[PDB]
């Protein structure tokens, strides 16, 4: 069985930092591509970064240069998502997902295996 286990998430004041986890085990193919997604309160669920068994990460959401960056560890067979200047609009459920293509997609649809998904609260600043 498939299973994307995520870590790391919680609060974190504007301007932090935050790094997410998320280990993929039970693998089956020889390739993949996985996820950063996340859902922030009534919003639809949108593609944050996308990385793969070939192609290294990018960012899909617009912040600055910035905010978002996907790396992996092949042996650890983990994929991370840094982040860094959080506001409060970073506020969300963020997830894990996994697909067998390893080109890059931002379409959730194409992903066949999610992470339970994990909250990140970002504080706002005193005014």
């Amino acid at each position: 069985q498939v299973q994307l286990q995520e870590s790391g998430g919680g609060s974190v004041q504007a301007g932090g930092s935050l790094r997410l986890s998320c280990a993929r085990s039970g693998w089956p193919y020889s390739t993949y591509s996985m996820n950063w997604f996340r859902q922030a309160p009534g919003k639809e669920r949108e593609a944050v970064a996308g990385i793969s068994s070939t192609m290294s990460g990018i960012i899909f959401a617009e912040s600055k240069a910035g905010q978002f960056t996907i790396s992996q560890d092949n042996a650890k067979n983990t994929v991370y998502l840094q982040m860094n200047n959080l506001k409060p609009e970073d506020t969300a459920i963020y997830y894990c997902a996994a697909r067998r293509d390893y080109s890059l997609s931002s379409s959730s649809d194409d992903f066949d295996y999610w992470g339970q998904g994990t909250q990140v609260t970002v504080s706002s600043a005193a005014a």
